[PDB]
Parts: structure tokens; sequence; C-alpha cells
DNA sequence: TTTTTTT
DNA sequence: TTTTTTT
């Protein structure tokens, strides 16, 4: 009954499950399996506990679909890093059954033929790309399932819509034309009812911890529980030291990285004053070792006290001290929002401190995401969550301690729509105006209750389509991968650069390269001028060539505004590809240094699709230059 | 003794020559090779008659080196289709003994590696480049026989000063460090014993023709001899008629095109109103199954009168009427200068018509190519030359009757002497001045008894060497194989290029591509404006990116001059490579119907060096631009 | 304070 | 009126 070893499945499945320490399943999955018609083609979206094995039903539901069906199943995530470990996850169990499972996060390729995988894993750019490019070859006969992870985020996000618009698609095609099943999963929401019935599906949600969560406000010299129930001048110093005498750890969350490191060196320095280790000596050399080998406040502090961890680190650095909380060694540390999303790291109790965060309320997702990080698989007992607040700021504390998660939304003229449609027309899927209204008819706006005739407007007034059919400019959009509001940008960027390219040094092609801000880092003024004022004569000429002139830079259009930002993310790619030494560059840009090596990731990736942009659209003399250089950028 | 089989010689060779018809041979050429130590490694000298097997004796010798020291034996003649005749003759023979035989002439590359061939046979500039391709790799150790053909050029021309230079380079380079043998013919000279003696040679001249030939000179109604004899208003006509009455061959030169194909006609209109055809019809049919088909005056006369050829008719069209005259059918034609040169076509007798030439005296060298055409190997009987010439010209007709060569000049600052020396400092062979005087010490120039140090000068001011050592504009020039003063003119067309490159049209790859005149045809004023004030806006902003400007077109310095007259040459293949019919070209151009298709061969070629000239000197984007493309301008 | 596309 | 280079 209670126990997934009764059911019916593999057993090396099994036996990889309990190797790492797996046991029986509890009740929430046995009622998500037994809902009914759930096991067949019928949808299905379930809410089980995030800490408590969610993943386990739709894991165990993807391999029926694929070992009889035996079409495909795709995998959404949101992130790279979950992205990689479910993947390596899904290897060391599926390729162990037999069943192939290919990645498309970050800037890893698959490596292999499309129609010879099953369960390719994807962060919903690479599932939509791939959906897109099925839709265009007439190839979506071969999909069985589409499997969604963290549903609620189609409302509000920058990144869900694109999993709205993917399941009206596949449904409008496959209804038109259930032998596809689109089980997801969310976390809590009131109308999660309304949610199953636009996708045709059952609905259950359960809520038990496995480890009981003692949530409280501590306010003066006293601790309130949630319903206003006492039961036991910040003295973080002295909650700290009652937790590390029960040999277990200790996290708290602070709201910026100065404040982050600095809180975890003011209370080091506390500790200090008043007065395992085989492991301790490994992790000092390697902070020496390094590449960089900054050596910074952290390297005091790595042995003895109290350290910090965030996102303006080395992916190399901070992983490192992640990895020390998994053994020993440092137990107390200060995160931000780095561990609130970015990975799961259990401890004892967690330390929200301000109820402010960034000067705005914390959201209630964000608190509960960062509450819920206390408690082991059965290790500890009890998980805390302390919330540091005195005098004002009291009703946010409350309030934030009983609240609720709000609707999902539609988040649909709108440009979540405009690219709703002009993947259906380009893809000759819809054609009629009047079949066209049949597709706005099953999107998820329907169940939630014109606009849509507006939408081939904007489609006409800018050359996207041309009865409706495809044209060049509208093919080499979805090709790349890109929204079409950005279309318009890059397109200008190219029309330009073919009167007058310079050819000697590399700057022309690396401002066709350079994506364009993303809002990387803030732009220093005064610092810019130091620093272009001084350019050897051949570099000038290009930036004049380009749109950058000595007009805007320190003197006070989007098109105007688009054309100057891009400069300076340019020049900074300019000494990695001449290898200068990252000691001066995070410097003399005033660039932090965490900042630097996120921008060799991101440019490698708009490099490889510019050329993509040219193909679709027929360029052969601007792909040579294009893709000649998009290896050297990569290097250094 | 006196027959060619008697002599060790390998059997299949001396089949391949008696089953075309060779037989016994003369006495020159027993006296060429028994002149004493000439069959050893002591070079030669001769003079064998041009109608009589002259290069029996350079064949039978090249055989014995290449056997014997089996080092290696180059191969050197003029002309691009005398190189292809005697490529295939080479081929016959000694691919069947097994000697490889390679050929470099025109556009056709060896296709193979040269350190796997013997008789490579090349046409001056390919043997040049091929020279200091292996100076400058440290490989003239394989090397063992050069075969010079038509060494009287060596003083007066255009391509036989490079004969001159590698003659002195080779003999420097072994004698500083006879292993190499410089066997050479040459047609008469005064002075040829001293060409022997700077070469290292023996000597031997001899003069005696196969058929006796009768040259007379007419006036009015008498014939008289060379030598101030009677032996028997133009009447060419009544000449022309008392030739073909006797089966036989006629020929008329004449001093122009237009004259030529007049001429041709004006005859046969004189032959049609006082009046074999079993492939009388086949050229017909011929005619009009032209991709051209043009069908002029010429069809008229193709099977009943007389027609013309000439270098302005398409390789295929021209080459067809000299293949009539070798079965039969026709007889009569004019040719101009086409046959002085260019083919070998016998006839019984020549009218040389006009004693001057081109508004000039007839050279003495042209009018004894041009006699010589006369006689058969042994079919005919005496072969006569005519000289039709009235009251003026009557000391030009006998002063040219009775003439002698004028003897070898050295044509040694001097731009042959510039190049002479760059191609060994630049491959590390003379290095020291002192050591550089040595080399100038045994060329030609000294056996025919400074401004060699300011040689050297000219190479300090323009950038080309810096004991000296190469640089890399210096190697540039040598790997592309072109003149030192050519490359002051390509350099600066590509520095220009890098500064504002357009990449939409084709037009600014054709400029850097097209060949710079080669005086190719004479440009039509008044034409280019109405041509030019036409073009698309997208193509005459190329033309002022690289020169051209509406400054000097109709409105009336080298390097001004150089530039506008290249934009004529690239319009021509504009209309090319975009597939226009051959027809509207030629006319709206206004250029000779003949020389657009020299123009296509003389592009492609021009096109693959200058991607060289960039690689020897290090530049990676401006490569993939002219390589991409030239074999695009190939088709078309 | 914190992420994500193409061959 | 008539020719010739490089991968």
């Amino acid at each position: 009954k209670l126990l997934l070893a009764n059911w019916g499945l593999p057993k090396a499945v099994l036996e990889k499950y309990h190797s790492f320490g797996v046991k029986k399943m509890f009740e929430w999955q046995a009622e998500c399996l037994l809902l009914g018609q759930v096991l067949e083609g019928k949808n299905l979206v379930y809410s089980a506990p995030t800490s408590a094995g969610k993943t386990l039903v739709a894991e165990l539901l993807i391999l029926k679909r694929v070992l009889e069906m035996r079409k495909k199943a795709l995998f959404i995530l949101p992130f790279v890093s979950v992205a990689k470990e479910k993947k390596y996850y899904l290897q060391s169990l599926f390729q162990e059954v037999g069943i192939k499972v290919d990645g498309y996060m970050g800037s890893t390729s698959p490596s292999r033929h499309f129609s010879s995988l099953d369960i390719a894993v994807c962060t919903i750019e690479r599932a939509n790309g791939l959906i897109n490019r099925l839709i265009e070859e007439n190839k979506m006969d071969l999909l069985g399932m589409v499997v969604v992870d963290e549903l609620h985020m189609l409302g509000d996000s920058h990144r869900g819509y694109l999993l709205e618009l993917l399941l009206t698609k596949i449904c409008y095609i496959t209804r038109k034309s259930n032998a596809v099943q689109i089980v997801g999963m969310s976390a809590t929401l009131p109308n999660l009812e309304l949610v199953a019935s636009w996708l045709n599906a059952e609905l259950y949600h359960t809520d038990f911890r496995p480890v009981p969560l003692l949530e409280s406000v501590k306010v003066g010299n006293s601790i309130y529980d949630s319903s206003m129930k006492l039961v036991r001048e910040d003295h973080v110093v002295s909650l700290c030291y009652e937790t590390i005498c029960d040999n277990h750890s200790v996290l708290l969350f602070c709201p910026s990285k100065k404040w982050c490191e600095k809180l975890a060196d003011i209370i080091a320095r506390e500790f200090y004053n008043l007065h395992e280790q085989k492991e301790l000596l490994e992790v000092m050399d390697q902070l020496r070792r390094l590449p960089s080998g900054l050596d910074s406040v952290l390297q005091k502090t790595v042995p003895w006290g109290v350290a910090f961890h965030h996102a303006g680190l080395t992916f190399e650095e901070r992983d490192i001290i992640e990895g020390a909380f998994r053994q020993g060694l440092i137990r107390v540390l200060a995160a931000t929002s780095t561990l609130s999303s970015g990975v799961n790291l259990p401890a004892r109790r967690v330390i929200i401190r301000t109820p402010i965060f960034g000067g705005r309320p914390l959201d209630i997702l964000t608190y509960k995401q960062m509450v819920g990080r206390a408690g082991r698989k059965g290790v500890d007992t009890v998980g805390e969550s302390i919330l540091i607040c005195k005098n004002s700021e009291k009703s946010k504390g409350i309030a934030l301690l009983q609240g609720s998660l709000k609707p999902v939304r539609s988040c649909l003229v709108t440009g979540s729509m405009i690219r709703a449609i002009l993947e259906i027309i380009v893809g000759g899927v819809a054609s009629t105006s009047q079949d066209m209204h049949t597709y706005a008819a099953c999107t998820f706006l329907a169940a939630s209750m014109g606009a849509i005739e507006a939408c081939v407007m904007w489609l006409l007034e800018n050359e996207f389509i041309q009865v409706y059919h495809p044209t060049h400019l509208g093919s080499a959009t979805l090709s790349s991968s890109l929204s079409p509001a950005d279309t318009l940008d890059i397109f200008a960027d190219l029309q330009r650069a073919m009167k007058g390219f310079v050819l000697e040094n590399d700057l022309h092609i690396l401002y066709l390269v350079t994506p364009m801000f993303e809002d990387w880092t803030t732009i220093d003024w005064y610092r810019f001028f130091c620093l272009w004022e001084k350019l050897p004569t051949s570099m000038k000429r290009v930036a004049e060539l380009v749109g950058v002139e000595e007009g805007f830079l320190a003197r006070c259009q989007h098109r105007q505004m688009a054309i100057h930002k891009r400069f300076f993310t340019s020049l900074v790619l300019l000494d990695l590809i001449s290898e200068v030494p990252l000691r001066e560059i995070n410097q003399k840009y005033g660039c932090n240094r965490g900042q630097i090596q996120s921008l060799q990731q991101s440019a490698a990736v708009y490099a490889g699709m510019i050329t993509v942009f040219s193909n679709r659209l027929g360029w052969h003399n601007m792909e040579l230059l294009l893709s000649q250089f998009q290896k050297r950028l990569t290097f250094g």
C-alpha cells in the first residue's frame, strides 16, 4: 500500500532510489496517483509538498507514458542549476533503465539528434524553441507528455507566459486535429480548479510537512508564535550561540551583500574576543590556490568564525562555500536572496532578520521560500524561523506570518499575445481569420472570463506576415528564438552595418554580438569619458559608425539609448579577448568582480544567435564575418 | 649513323615517333649531340632550324639526365597554346616511358604534389615562381636540368628578363655552393658565343631548310628574287587563282582585322561573279549551332569562297577555322599577326601584302616568323613569299629581304634589377653586402662588359627589407609571384578597404579582384557617363569608396589614373556574374566580342592572387570575403 | 539581490 | 594586332 516497491515499477529504479536513502512514499503520492483516470491520458494537476518529494509523482508518471505510448516527454524547469541537477538525477535513473535523457540548459547543446530522445530536459526557452521548430516542420505527431514544473509562474513572471503559450498551442493543435498529457504541479493557490478545468484535468491539494515548523516572531526579549502565543538588542550572537552548542547548522538572511559580509565578520569579531579540523585546512589551501586568489575578509573567518556566500563570487569559490555546509566545518553564514531560490541548503534555525527586504515588504512567495529552507530529511526534529523586528513594522511581520498566495492571473495589445499568434500563422497552422478565432477560444484566458483582431494590425504595419502566409523576417524571428519586440532592434543593427563595415580591428564585430544590457550592472558615469577618450584611432572610428556619439554621454529615445548602452558592455569584452588579467579589468571599469564572469556566458550565446538571424533571411557575406569569430569570443 | 633508331633510346619513344611519321634525323642533330662533352654536365646552346626538328635535340637530351641523375628537369615555353601542345606531346611520350609530365600553363593547376614530378612544363612565370618557392624552402638540391626555349627573348621582351634572372640565380647558387645543365636554344644571333661563355657551354649554329624557300618581291608586273634577279593592280586574285588550281593551300596576311575580313570577301565577290563537299556542310551546321551563333559575313563564304581568322573570335569558333585548313575545304584566308606566332598553319605561297605593318616597318623577327610558315613536311616542293609593294617603300622591301637579327642585349635603377636582388635577400641566400657583390659578378651583364649599391636604397625607402633579413611585405610579394612595381599598387588598394567595407552588393569585392588594365581594350569615353549615371544607389556608393569620383571622367597622376581605369573593367564583370546574355553586353559597353571572353580568364587568376597576398602578411577577416567569392566569379 | 535564449 | 602570373 504505502510503499513504492509494492507498486509496479522497474527494479533498477527502486535500487537507485533506496541506495540514495529514499524510503516508503507518503499518503499524498497515493492520493495523487489514485484520483481516478489520472493514470490514463486524462491530465493531472497536484500540489504535493515541496520539501517532501513533490517531484516523485511526476517522475513515476513520466515512465508509464514513454514506455507504453513511446512518443516523447518534455521536462521544464525554471533555472539552469536545478535543471542540471535534475538532468544528472534523470540520467542516473533512466539511462540505467535505458530511456535517453537529454539536456538543453545553458550553453550546453544536446550534441545528438532530436529524433532519438525521449526525456529531453529544457529550461522553458529551449522547450519553446523545440516546440516551434517541430511545428514549423510538421512533426507534432511524436509527442506524448509535457511535464511542467512550478505552474504558478504562468501569471506573474518574465518566463511563465511562455509556459502558457506552449500549453494553449499544444492543446489547440491536438484537439483541432487526450493523446498528450500535460501533467504539472504548483505549490498552492486558491483557484487551482479553474486551472484544472482549462487543462481538462482533475485536482487534489494537500498540506502536510515532514518536519513540524515552529514559526515565530521575536520582539524585544520574548518569542511569540503565529497565533499570538508566548512560548519562551538584536541578540543574534546569543541566538547563534544557543544553536551551535547542539552540533547543528545555523543560517541568517540579509538584505544586501555589503551587509551580508560585514555581519558575518562583525559576529566573528564578537566571537573571537570572547574566546572539526581535518578538512578545515583543506579549504584554506583551496582559497590561496585559486586562479584569482583575492583572499578578502572571507579568508579570515573561513576556519574560525562566520563567512558569507552570495552571487557576487566566482562560480567555483561561491559553490565551494556551499560544499563545506554539506559536510561540516563552517556553520553560520549570511546569504541574501542567493539561497532563497538558488540552491537548497537546510539549516536548523533561519533568521530572516529585517521584515522589509530591499526597501519593500518581503514577498509571500519569497518569505515562504526563505522559511522552507529549514528542516532536514529526519536528521533534525523541528524547524524554526525567527523574524527580528522592533516597534515599527509590527503589522508587517504578523500579516506576512498569516498570509496566502494570490490567484493565478493570465497576463493577456500585449507583447505576450503578439508572440502568441506569430508562432502559428508563421507555422502554417492557423491561416484563416475565422479559424484564427478558434485558437484564441481555447486559451487559458477563455477559462478566466476584440483585441485579437488588432493583433494582426501590428503585424502588418511592422513587416511580419503577408489568407496569411509567412515571410522572410517573420520566419527569421522564430528560428533565432527571440521575442518580436527584440527583432526590431537587432534588425536595425544589421542593416546599418552593411554600409561601411570596418575589418581591421575587432570592435565592430563585437558590437553586433554583445547582449543588449539585461541589467547586468549599473553604468558608472564620469568613468566612461576617462576610458573612452583614450582609445586608439582605430577603435574610435568604429564607435562613430555604429551610433555612439559624443552628444549623449555625460551631456545630460529608446533607439538612441540602446545603441549607447551597448557600447559599455562591448568594451568590457575587449579586454577579455586580449588576455588582460582579471585583476585590473574589474577595477578600471569599476564593475563588480561577480558580474564580469557572468558576461562571458551571456556573450557566447548572443554571438551564435545573430548568424542564424541572417541564415533564415539570406545574407552570405555577413555570415562569414560573424561565424568566424563566435569561437574566439568564447576563449578568454 | 644518321638515324635515331641506331642511337640508344627507349623503344617505345621511337615507336611513338615513327607512328606519327617521324623519320631519320638530319645532320644538325648529330653535330649538336657530338660537339664533345655536351652529353655530360657541360651546358649546350644550339640553333637548329625551327621548321626541321629544332626541339628534337633537347627532347633527346632531357631523358638522359632525368634517367641517370634523376633529380628534375624544367621546361619553359613563351605561350600557353604551344605549352599545352608540348604538354600533350611530352605526355604521350614520357608517360608511356614512365616519366611524369606536369603542366602549369594558364589557369590549369598541377593538381599534384611537386615532390613527385620530373618534367614539369611551365610558361616562364610559373617556372620563376616555382624556383623562388624552392629557394625560400631550402630544396634546390633536387634540380638537374633547366631546358629553355627561344633564348633570344632574354634581351628585348616583357617575359625574357625572367629567364635571365632565373639562369643567373641558379648558376650563382650552384657555383657558390656543372651538376645542373642549362641546355637551351635560340634561332640565330651574331653574338651566340658570348652567351655560351656566360653559361659555360659550347656552341654550334647551322642553316639549312628542308624545303628550299623562293623569297621574292613583286613590283608592277614582274617578280624579282632576293639577289635582284628576274625569274618570271595588286592582282592578288590572279595570284590566288594560280595556286588553288594545283589543289594546295594559300594564305595572305593583313595589317588590320577590318581589312582582314573585308579582303576575304572582296576577293570572294570577285570569285562568285566570275562563276570537296562532304565536310563542307558539317562546318555550316556548326556555325548556326554555336551558343552565340552571330553568323556574320563569315557564314556567307565558309563553304564557297574565302573566310577570315584572327583573335577577335571565340576560342572555339576561331580554332575551328584552323581545323578546316588541316583537312581541306577552305583554302584562302587572311589572318593578321594571329598566325605569325599563335599557331603553325603551313601554306604554299604566303602574301605578306603591305611591307609596312601597323604604321611601322615589319620587324625582322616578325617577317621571318611570317615567311617561315610556308612549307610542309615534304608534301610540297618549294615555299614562296610574295611582298606586294609599289613605288614608295621600295627600299623597305629589299632591306627586309636582306637582313639579320640584332645581337642580344641585357636589359639591365632598372625594375628588372630590383626584382633581381629582392628574390635572394628575401630567400636568405645573399645576406652580406660583400657577398651580395659576388652574385652580380656572375650575371650575364658581367659577360657583356655602381648602380647595384643603389638597388637596396629603393628597398629601404619603400619597405621591403630589414646583414639583411626579410620582412612581411617583402616575403608577401614573392609568394604572390608579381613584380615589386605592382605590389605598391595592390597594397594601397587593400589598406583603404579596411576602413568601411561595403557588404551588401558585390561591387566592392569585384574592384579588389579585377586585373589592372593589361591594355585589354580602348576605353570609350562619353559612354561611361551614360552607363555610370544610371547605376542603383547601392552601387554608386561603392564607387565613391574606392577612389572613383566625378572629377576626372569626361572632365579632361598614376595613382589617380589606376583607381579610375580599374572601374570600367569591374563593371563589365558585373553583367557576367548576373547571367546577362553576351549579345547585349558587347554592345552596351561597346567592347569587342573577342575581348569580352578574354577578361573572364584573366579575372579568375587575379582573384586567387590577392588572398595569398594577405595570407603571407596576416589578415584573417579580409581572407574570408575574398576567398568565398573567387569561385563565383569563375562561373558566368 | 537575483536569470534566460542560437547550432 | 598580339600575352602572362595565385592555390
